[PDB]
């Protein structure tokens, strides 16, 4: 599924997103747009072996269990294919364990290089939420 912007903020706001640790909604929008252009059937292969799920991109080396990734973690306990549901609600759980560390959302490069340090509140202008 392909989300709007505000559909988007919508669900992540309902899922308990915004100022997460620290981190406002509007980051977390941005991170979508630039991870996966709000498409949560995106998938990214990597040369390590690994691949990257979802609207968030999260990668299957550490933190989703794919069954083709040598030495898989799986920290956030859910098959990657979960990653990939019309249904936020995994990329959401997922993000918030990946979020908790030292590293914060610099874990994901497109939001430390598009959103990191920007106006971000405006992913979310316009939006009714």
């Amino acid at each position: 599924k392909v989300f709007g912007r505000c559909e988007l903020a919508a669900a992540m706001k309902r899922h308990g997103l915004d100022n997460y640790r620290g981190y406002s909604l509007g980051n977390w929008v941005c991170a979508a747009k630039f991870e996966s252009n709000f498409n949560t059937q995106a998938t990214n292969r990597n040369t390590d072996g690994s691949t990257d799920y979802g609207i968030l991109q999260i990668n299957s080396r550490w933190w989703c269990n794919d069954g083709r990734t040598p030495g898989s973690r799986n920290l956030c306990n859910i098959p990657c294919s979960a990653l990939l549901s019309s249904d936020i609600t995994a990329s959401v759980n997922c993000a918030k364990k990946i979020v908790s560390d030292g590293n914060g959302m610099n874990a994901w490069v497109a939001w430390r290089n598009r959103c990191k340090g920007t106006d971000v509140q405006a992913w979310i202008r316009g939006c009714r939420l």
